[PDB]
C-alpha cells in the first residue's frame, strides 16, 4: 500500500522514501520514513566462527553444506536476512547431543536433510513447485492472528505466542514446554526466540527431539527408533518422513490426500536429500494417515 511518515503502514512494514509499504533493505534503511530498520541494512556481519569447524556434527552437515541447503536466506527480499547462522546452529545442536548423531551416517544424513526441510517449510520464501532453496527466508509470523493459548495453561501474553524460528514455534504450551528444557523464561520472554538465534534453533530441535504421547519424536522417527503401535498400523501411519508432518502439523494437512503444503515439505525434503547423496527412503506423505 502507500504510506507516508505522517501515515504509517497499517500493517505495520516500513515505509520506504517513495511511500510504499515493505520489508526490504529499499524500504527500510536509506531515506526510510516510518517504522524504519525492521531487516538488516547491508552486508551480514562477518561469520563469528564460534562452532569452528563444527565438531561431531559437522562431520555430516558442514559450514558449506548448511549454506548450501540455505543458499537464498539472504536474499534482500528475506525479513530475517543474517539472522541465521552455522555457528548458532551448532552451538544450539551441542544442547541435544542425540540430534544428527545417532546411527550410522546415511540416516545421521537424513535426520538433518528431513530436520531441515520441515524447518524451511515453516519459514520458505520460495514458491509452490519449487525451487528450494529459500527456506529459513522468515523468522516471525507474517500476520499475527488469534490468540494463541490453550487455556488450560498461564498466559500472561494473549498475543505473543505466534510462530517464531525455524520450526515457527506456536502456542503458549510449547512455549512453557520449551523454556523449561531450555532454561529460558520463554513465556513471559517469547521474542527471545526471534531476536537470538541461538535460542531460535534451539526451539526448532527441541520441538524434533521431544516426543508428546501420543506422537514420537521426529528424531526417533528418522532414526529408526520407532515402532507403529498398534492403533498406529490401523491409523495408516508407517515410518518415514510423512509421519515427521504428521507430528508438526496433521491435523490440518493430513488424512485427505494429496495437499500443497505436504507437497512443499516432501519438496524440500527431496531437494536436501539430492544435496546429501542419499536416498528420502519409504512413506514420505501422509495422505492416509490420521491425525495424531
Ligand atoms: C543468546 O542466548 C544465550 C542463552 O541465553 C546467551 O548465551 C548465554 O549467556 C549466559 C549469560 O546470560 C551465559 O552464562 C552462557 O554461558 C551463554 N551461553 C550459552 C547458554 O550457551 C547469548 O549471550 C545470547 N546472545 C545474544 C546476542 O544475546
Ligand atoms: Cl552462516
Ligand atoms: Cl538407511
Ligand atoms: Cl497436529
Ligand atoms: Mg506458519
Ligand atoms: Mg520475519
Amino acid at each position: 500500500e502507500q504510506c507516508s511518515a505522517i501515515v504509517p503502514c497499517p500493517g505495520g512494514r516500513c515505509c520506504s522514501q517513495w511511500g510504499y509499504c515493505g520489508n526490504t533493505p529499499a524500504y527500510c534503511c536509506t531515506g526510510c520514513q516510518s517504522n524504519c530498520e525492521e531487516t538488516v541494512c547491508g552486508d551480514c556481519p562477518p561469520n563469528s566462527g564460534s562452532a569452528g569447524d563444527g565438531g561431531e556434527n559437522g562431520k555430516i552437515i558442514s559450514r558449506d553444506m548448511f549454506d548450501e541447503l540455505l543458499k537464498r536466506r539472504n536474499d534482500l527480499d528475506c525479513p530475517a536476512r543474517c539472522f541465521y547462522t552455522y555457528n548458532d546452529f551448532i552451538q544450539a545442536a551441542k544442547a541435544f547431543p542425540a540430534f544428527g548423531d545417532t546411527g550410522n551416517d546415511v540416516i545421521r544424513k537424513r535426520e538433518i536433510a528431513a530436520f531441515f526441510a520441515q524447518t524451511s517449510h515453516e519459514t520458505t520464501g520460495g514458491s509452490p513447485g519449487g525451487p528450494y532453496q529459500k527456506g529459513y527466508c522468515f523468522k516471525e509470523e507474517v500476520g499475527p492472528g488469534g490468540g494463541y493459548c490453550g487455556g488450560g495453561y498461564p498466559c500472561p501474553d494473549p498475543g505473543q505466542y505466534y510462530g517464531r524460528g525455524p520450526i515457527q514455534l506456536t502456542w503458549n504450551y510449547n512455549y512453557i514446554f520449551c523454556g523449561d528444557d531450555i532454561n529460558q523464561d520463554l513465556d513471559n520472554h517469547p521474542n527471545l526466540n526471534s531476536v537470538n538465534g541461538v535460542l531460535s534453533f534451539k526451539s526448532a530441535i527441541w520441538f524434533w527431539m521431544t516426543p508428546q504421547s501420543p506422537k514420537p519424536s521426529c528424531h526417533d522417527v528418522m532414526t529408526n527408533e520407532w515402532a507403529p503401535g498398534g492403533a498406529d498400523g490401523n491409523a495408516g501411519r508407517d515410518p518415514g518422513f510423512g509421519l515427521t508432518t504428521n507430528i508438526i502439523n496433521g491435523g490440518l494437512e493430513c488424512g485427505f490426500g494429496t495437499d500443497s503444503r505436504v507437497q512443499d515439505r516432501i519438496g524440500y525434503f527431496k531437494h536436501f536429500c539430492s544435496n546429501f547423496g542419499i536416498d528420502p527412503g519409504n512413506n514420505l506423505d501422509c495422505y492416509t494417515q490420521t491425525p495424531y
